[PDB]
This record gives structure tokens, C-alpha cells and sequence, in this order.
């Protein structure tokens, strides 16, 4: 043996087309419901919820099934968590004596400038984007975890350990729904005594929900051509992780973040502290780096690692224990990226289309509404007659009428431009003082939007015009390496199962990427999947792919210059096991 054909999932190589499969029956039982959602987020059971509260108004019969990736909802969920509270209201007016976990109301915003040695302190206005007057610091996690209980109290029928591996259409084009993961198929792609074909579930309409770049809406896009008037979604890659710092320099409701070092003003990134208020001296703190960076030798979890060591933090989580860690991608291109929400048979809703405010970083007060609304509007159309066809899938476009005229739109809209300011010879300073003009002093009215550079994916420049990156080696007690950061990730998969990293070519990550851009991927995964290992005979590397330590982030599908790999979901329950992240 060799070379190893990383690649031996089905989604490359059709077990339609290889032998290995000629007596397998892959005849699947299916189940019927009105609504199907994908991705149990906050999107996802907002419109759950959302649907059984409207069925139960009205009194009508509503079969939703929710399905979701995470051995248990909330457990692939990770974000700092600072909530604006609106839509969440909207959904639950309820939710205090309910017991919602908004505990720690903001008290306090920070925000400074880093050198290496200095933090240069900022004025936060309330004209800002940055202020958090009236917000909740959370632990999403946990948050979206009481929303699934939520939702099956009022009759979703939730399913976690289900991944959405496979779009359903009918024959007139529209979506059918879709089809759990199948189970049972060893890494080399040969079927297993236990093989076990996947549930269909069909729906008059399917929402889908899977969050920041979904593997299911990325071929969507191309199926129904909706980035049709849109510019490419831009993305950055958030690192997290959970600390118990001393009491001592414990301070509730504050919420802090920075920009400056370790990053050099051409590459948009910061970091944010949280101190939650939830009974234990805790903190939610981490870094995020814009996929559009243009040096192949960065390292987004060591420029994190290294950010904690300036002297205005280190100080503070000296003495202290690092308990979780975790990463996701997350969306920038904001406004201009937003694509066509609706088609036959189905809708996008949350960070999978994208309505984070990036300036704000905030995008879980939005993607609820987007729920609300979906809910609102497809239920609108399954209580009446008033007939749509030839598609069999409705086509609720209702629902991007609506939601363009909701607050979310407008939010959206004015601070499209703070993001691409970034661009200029000033980079994000350049930001900051185009913020202070064109939104603190005019709030975005300005006659014009500007554009994004084009797709984070070819954004790299070749490794021999660029300098490699010295980073400090981690010290185990504030910086650590990326093996124990993926055992508090609690990430794990059944070993014998194909690569979900699949690619289109087994190649090119030698031939191209480690030959041009010195293997990216080697360090823009967060959780050390991709690793080269030294040739046995003669001279090079091979790519092995690591597929069991993958946390989902969606990265290496954003970033890979070639383009070349495609990430898809590996058998359900698979993944990280974060708990209130
Ligand atoms: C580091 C970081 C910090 C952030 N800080 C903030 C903040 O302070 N405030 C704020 O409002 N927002 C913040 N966000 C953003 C916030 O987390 C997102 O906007 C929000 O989670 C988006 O929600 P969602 O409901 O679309 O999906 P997500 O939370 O992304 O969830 C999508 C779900 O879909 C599941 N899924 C995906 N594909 C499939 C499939 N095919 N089959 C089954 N299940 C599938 C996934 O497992 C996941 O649970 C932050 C994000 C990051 C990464
Ligand atoms: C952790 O996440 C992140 C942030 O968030 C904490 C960020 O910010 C940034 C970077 C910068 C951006 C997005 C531009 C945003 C604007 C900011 C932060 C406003 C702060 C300061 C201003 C506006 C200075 C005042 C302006 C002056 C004096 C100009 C002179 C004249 C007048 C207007 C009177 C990044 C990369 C980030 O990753
Ligand atoms: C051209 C500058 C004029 C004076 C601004 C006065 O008062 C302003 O109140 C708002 C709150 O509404 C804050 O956001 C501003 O930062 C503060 O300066
Ligand atoms: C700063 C990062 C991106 C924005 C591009 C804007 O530059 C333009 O400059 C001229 C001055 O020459 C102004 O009169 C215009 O209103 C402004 O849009
Ligand atoms: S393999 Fe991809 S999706 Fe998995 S953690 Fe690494 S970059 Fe993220
Ligand atoms: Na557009």
C-alpha cells in the first residue's frame, strides 16, 4: 500500500459505480411531516418553537422534525455569547420564570488597542456598534440546550445524532427533504455487515438551519442559483476556550474586547473576554481571524495561544485553570453576502445564508428572528388553499418579503460598509476611523456600499514571497499546544469511517497547496486534522487526513486556496462534545 486515496466517501465515489456494493439493498424507510429543519442552532428551534406555538394558537395539526448533528443538543454550538435579547423575547416573553439561562446582564464594555507591550484604552459611546447596553452575556450552549427542551415540550419532535447527509428533490426539481447519514462503512469505503442505510424524511417544505457555511446549503446555492445578486459570503475563524480564573480578578458582566497584536494591521481579527455570571468565577474568552488573511504561515490558534500572554491579559488568567476549547467559523461579508433565502421546496435561515452583524459580532439575535419569521410565513402558507404549483415543494418567498422588511434588514444594512473598510492602506485602523465618521457621526446613511476583495480562498499569497511567522512555544499553564486543546474539545468519531474531508483531488494538497503555500492546512485547522507525513520512499510528503479530530469549524472548506476539499457530514453523533460553549 500508498498514496492512500484519502478519499473513499461516498459523495466522490458513488457506490453506485463500485462493485464492492452489487448485493447491498439501499432502500430506505421514510417518514412524513410538514416541516423537516436541519440544524437544531438557535435558528432552527426558533422556528421549531415558533411552529408549534402557531400550531397551537390556531389549533391545526403540524408535524416538525428537527434534526441535528451533536450526540446532544447545544453540543456543537460555540460562540463567545454576548445576546441582544430582542428576537429571543419575541419567541419566549416567558422565558424568566421559564428558566432561560440569561443570567449575566452586561455591565460593562471595554474595548483597547494592542501593542506588544501596551493596551492603548477606546472610548465606547453608545453611538457605537460595539456597546452592549441591555444585552445578556450567555453560554449559547446551554441556551439552545433549554430551547430543544422548549420545543419538544410543545410537540417537535427532536432528533439529535441525525445528520442531514443528503437533499431530497421531486421529480419537478423542488426539495422532497432530506436523508439522515447511512451507518456502517469502514474507512476504505467497503460496506460492513452492520451497514445501515439512512432515514428519509419528507416534508411540504424544509428549513435549513446548519449554521455558518452548511454542507447541505453550499451545493444548495448552486442548485437553485442564489448567489445570483450576491457577493461571496467572507468568513473568519473563531477559537474558544472556558477558563476559572481566581475571584479575585473575577468581574461579572464585563465584556471586553481588542484589536492590534498579535495581528499586523492587514489582517482583520481580535479577541473577546466575557465575564459570565452564572455562580463560578468564569470566563468565555477567545480570538477570530478573518479567512481573508494573506500570509500562508499564519496560524490562527497560535496568534490566540499568543494574545493571551500581553501583559493586559496574562495577569489575569495567571493562576487560573483553561476547563474547554473549541472553534467555528463564523460569517463578515455580511449585508452584501446575503444570497436568495427561498426555492421549491425549502428555505435557509441563520448563519448558513448569514445576518451577522460583524461590527457587533453578533448573529444569534438575528438568525432567531429569521426563524420567527420563516415560521410565521410558512405556516401562513400550510393554513390556507390559495395554491401554489408544479412543485410539489411549496416555495414560501413570502418569507424574504418579510424578512426584508423586519429590523434585522435594516440592521444589516448599516453597517455593511464597516467590514470592507478594512481594506484599505490603514487596513483596520483605517476601520476604526472609517466607523467613527460613517457610522458613529452619519449611522451608515452614506450613498453607497462597499465591496468585499472577492472569495477568502484566494486571498493567500505564495509562501516563497511571504516570511514564516515565529511563534512562541506554548508555556502548558496560558498558551497550550493544539493535541490537549482537541481532548477539551471532547471531539471524537468512530474511527473506521470514511473521511468526511473529502476532496476532488488526492493531489493537489502535495502537488499544489504544500508546493506553493507550504500546506496551509497544516495550520489553519484548529484540530491538527491535516498532517504531512514524510514519504517512505525517496523524497516528499503525503497528506493524512485525521478525520477523527475534526471539530466541524467548516475552515479548510473556506480556506483551501485549491479549493479542493469539501466537507460533508461523518456518521451522526459524531464531533465536539462541548457543554455550554
Ligand atoms: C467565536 C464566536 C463568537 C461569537 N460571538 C457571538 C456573540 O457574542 N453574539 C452573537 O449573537 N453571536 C455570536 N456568534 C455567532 C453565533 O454563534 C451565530 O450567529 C449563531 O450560532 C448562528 O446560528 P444558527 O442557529 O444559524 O446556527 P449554529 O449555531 O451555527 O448551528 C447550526 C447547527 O446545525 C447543525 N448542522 C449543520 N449541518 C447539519 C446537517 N447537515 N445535519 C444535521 N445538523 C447539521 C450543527 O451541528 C449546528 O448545531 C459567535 C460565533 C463564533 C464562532
Ligand atoms: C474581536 O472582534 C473584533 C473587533 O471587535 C472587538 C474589531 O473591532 C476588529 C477591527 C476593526 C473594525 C471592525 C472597525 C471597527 C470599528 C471600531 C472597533 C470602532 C472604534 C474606534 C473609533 C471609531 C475611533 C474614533 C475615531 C476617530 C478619532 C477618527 C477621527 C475623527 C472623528 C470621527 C471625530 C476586529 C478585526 C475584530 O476581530
Ligand atoms: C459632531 C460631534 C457632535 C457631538 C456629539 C454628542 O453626544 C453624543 O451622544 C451620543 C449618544 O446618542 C454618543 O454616541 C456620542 O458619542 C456623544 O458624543
Ligand atoms: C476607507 C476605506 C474605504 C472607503 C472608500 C472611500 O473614499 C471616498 O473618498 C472621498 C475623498 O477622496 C470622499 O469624498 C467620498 O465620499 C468617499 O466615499
Ligand atoms: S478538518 Fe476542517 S472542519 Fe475539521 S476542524 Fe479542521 S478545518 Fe475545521
Ligand atoms: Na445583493
Amino acid at each position: 500500500c500508498k498514496v492512500p486515496r484519502i478519499t473513499t466517501h461516498y459523495t466522490i465515489y458513488p457506490r453506485d459505480q463500485d462493485k464492492r456494493w452489487e448485493g447491498v439493498n439501499m432502500e430506505r424507510f421514510a417518514e412524513e411531516a410538514d416541516v423537516v429543519i436541519v440544524g437544531a442552532g438557535p435558528a432552527g428551534l426558533s422556528a421549531a418553537t415558533r411552529l408549534k406555538q402557531l400550531a397551537a394558537q390556531h389549533e391545526k395539526d403540524l408535524r416538525v422534525c428537527l434534526v441535528e448533528k451533536a450526540a446532544h443538543i447545544g453540543a456543537h454550538t460555540l460562540s463567545g455569547a454576548c445576546l441582544d435579547p430582542r428576537a429571543f423575547e419575541e419567541l419566549f416573553p416567558d422565558w424568566k420564570e421559564k428558566g432561560a439561562p440569561l443570567n449575566t446582564p452586561v455591565t460593562e464594555d471595554r474595548f483597547g488597542i494592542l501593542t506588544e507591550k501596551y493596551r492603548i484604552p477606546v472610548p465606547i459611546l453608545p453611538g457605537l456598534p460595539m456597546n452592549n447596553h441591555g444585552n445578556y452575556v450567555v453560554r449559547l450552549g446551554h441556551l439552545v440546550s433549554w430551547m430543544g427542551e422548549q420545543a419538544e415540550a410543545l410537540g417537535v419532535e427532536v432528533y439529535p445524532g441525525y445528520a442531514a447527509a443528503e437533499i431530497l428533490f421531486h421529480e419537478d426539481g423542488s426539495v422532497k427533504g432530506i436523508a439522515t447519514n447511512d451507518v456502517g462503512i469502514q474507512k476504505d469505503g467497503a460496506p460492513k455487515t452492520t451497514f445501515e442505510r439512512g432515514l428519509e424524511l419528507h416534508a411540504k417544505v424544509t428549513i435549513f438551519a446548519e449554521g455558518c457555511h452548511g454542507h447541505l446549503a453550499k451545493q444548495l446555492y448552486k442548485k437553485f442559483d442564489l448567489r445570483a445578486n450576491c457577493e461571496p459570503q467572507t468568513y473568519g475563524i473563531g477559537l474558544k476556550e472556558l477558563w476559572v480564573i481566581d475571584e479575585k480578578k473575577w468581574k461579572p458582566g464585563r465584556v471586553d474586547h481588542t484589536v492590534g497584536w498579535p495581528l499586523d494591521r492587514h489582517t482583520y481579527g481580535g479577541s473577546f473576554l466575557y465575564h459570565l455570571n452564572e455562580g463560578e468565577p468564569l470566563l468565555a474568552l477567545g480570538f477570530v481571524v478573518g479567512l481573508d488573511y494573506q500570509n500562508p504561515y499564519l496560524s490562527p490558534f497560535r496568534e490566540f495561544q499568543r494574545w493571551k500572554h500581553h501583559p493586559s491579559i496574562k495577569p489575569t488568567l495567571e493562576g487560573g485553570k483553561r476547563i474547554a476549547y473549541g472553534a467555528r467559523a463564523l460569517n463578515e461579508g455580511g449585508f452584501q453576502s446575503i444570497p436568495k433565502l427561498t426555492f421549491p421546496g425549502g428555505l435557509l435561515i441563520g448563519c448558513s445564508p448569514g445576518f451577522m452583524n460583524v461590527p457587533k459580532i453578533k448573529g444569534t439575535h438575528t438568525a432567531m428572528k429569521s426563524g420567527t419569521l420563516a415560521a410565521e410565513s410558512i405556516f401562513n402558507q400550510l393554513t390556507s388553499e390559495n395554491l401554489q404549483s408544479k412543485t410539489i415543494g411549496l416555495h414560501v418567498t413570502e418569507y424574504e418579503d418579510n424578512l426584508k422588511n423586519s429590523w434585522v434588514w435594516k440592521e444589516l444594512y448599516s453597517v455593511r460598509n464597516i467590514r470592507p473598510s478594512c481594506h484599505g492602506i490603514l487596513g483596520v485602523y483605517g476601520g476604526m476611523i472609517y466607523t467613527g465618521i460613517f457610522y458613529w457621526i452619519f449611522r451608515g446613511m452614506e450613498p453607497w456600499t462597499l465591496k468585499h476583495k472577492g472569495s477568502d480562498s484566494d486571498q493567500l499569497k505564495p509562501a516563497k514571497d511571504c516570511t514564516p511567522i515565529e511563534y512562541p512555544k506554548p508555556d502548558g499553564q496560558i498558551s497550550f499546544d493544539l493535541l490537549s486543546s482537541v481532548a477539551l474539545s471532547g471531539t471524537n468519531h468512530e474511527h473506521d469511517q470514511p473521511a468526511h474531508l473529502t476532496l476532488k483531488d488526492d493531489s493537489v494538497p502535495v502537488n499544489r497547496n504544500l508546493s506553493i503555500y507550504d500546506g496551509p492546512e497544516q495550520r489553519f485547522c484548529p484540530a491538527g486534522v491535516y498532517e504531512f507525513v514524510p514519504l517512505e520512499q525517496g523524497d516528499g510528503f503525503r497528506l493524512q487526513i485525521n478525520a477523527q479530530n475534526c471539530v466541524h469549524c467548516k475552515t479548510c472548506d473556506i480556506k483551501d486556496p485549491s479549493q479542493n476539499i469539501n466537507w460533508v457530514v461523518p456518521e451522526g453523533g459524531g464531533g465536539p462534545a462541548y457543554n455550554g460553549m
